């Protein structure tokens, strides 16, 4: 019943950072995508582009299109927002939702709620005083004045200096930032799975646990002992709970 697996990026990457997991996920007898969101490919017009989270997710709506059965939708990090808005609009295609070290929010609440600083448990700040605003809070760009901080926070997983330049773009986007987990009804039947990075800096285990205690039902979980890129440091352990997960989601 269970066809295709979507793999979506999070913030300021594209598809090309899950390459050590499609491959294995394929073995498992799946059909595997990591799509660039909208604005996430060179060429493209980049952050000022996306109008909107029907307009930034859209590259997964077209795959859901297509499959011929169900799907499970992964997101890391921002990555999250974006499977929970399209559970929303396509719950007839989706039978399982994957937030690995991801943005989980109940319904109605924005993403700002857990980066931004607050009790309790809520806050990003390593990825806040590294990652700036531009163009008047329409975009976020790294800052690269401290490139040893950036790879030692955020790309920490990677085997051997860093990941290479197809992994990432310039500007991201604020959009996903701020719209609320539309989530409704039918959505909340999907099965959800968490998979904490137990190391995280980015993303604090704190943090993601608190995520899973405020949104409403349950929340199968599964822990990694990464940091915040798992899909680099341990991708056949990754894509195994992934595959597992596929295999019979109401169960797992
Ligand atoms: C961003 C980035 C990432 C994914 O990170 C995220 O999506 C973080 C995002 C939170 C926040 Cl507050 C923010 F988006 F602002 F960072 C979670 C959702 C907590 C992964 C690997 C390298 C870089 C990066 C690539 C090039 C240069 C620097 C870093």
């Amino acid at each position: 019943t269970v066809t295709d697996i979507i793999l979506i990026h999070g913030a300021l990457n594209r598809g090309a950072c899950y390459d050590a997991v499609v491959p294995l996920l394929e073995a498992r007898g799946y059909r595997v995508h990591a799509p660039d969101l909208t604005g996430h490919t060179p060429g493209d017009g980049g952050h000022l582009s996306v109008v909107d989270m029907e307009h930034y997710t859209r590259p997964v709506a077209d795959i859901l299109a297509r499959a011929e059965g169900q799907s499970i939708l992964l997101g890391h990090s921002l990555g999250g927002a974006s499977i929970s808005w399209l559970a929303q609009h396509h719950p007839d295609k989706v039978a399982g939702l994957i937030y690995l070290t991801a943005v989980l929010t109940a319904p109605g609440v924005t993403p700002e709620t857990f980066v931004l600083p607050g009790e309790p448990n809520r806050g990003t700040p390593h990825a806040l005083d590294l990652i700036q605003p531009v163009d008047e809070g329409r975009g976020l760009q790294a800052d690269f004045s401290r490139l040893e901080r950036l790879r030692e926070v955020f790309m920490g997983d990677y085997p051997g200096g860093m990941p290479p330049a197809e992994h990432f773009i310039q500007t991201q986007s604020t959009v996903p930032f701020g719209t609320p987990n539309p989530m409704e009804g039918r959505a909340l039947e999907i099965p959800r799975l968490y998979i904490e990075a137990l190391d995280d800096v980015v993303l604090p285990i704190a943090v993601q646990r608190q995520m899973q205690k405020e949104f409403p039902g349950p929340v199968a979980v599964v822990s990694l002992p990464a940091s915040h890129a798992p899909y680099y440091s341990m991708p056949e352990r990754l894509a195994e709970a992934i595959a597992d997960f596929a295999d019979a989601p109401a169960e797992y």
